[PDB]
């Protein structure tokens, strides 16, 4: 009910944040 699938990448996102 929001703008999570249309933009899971925001859950992954951190994922890279992590990789920097």
């Amino acid at each position: 009910k929001w703008k999570l699938f249309k933009k899971i990448g925001i859950g992954k996102f951190l994922h890279s944040a992590k990789k920097f």
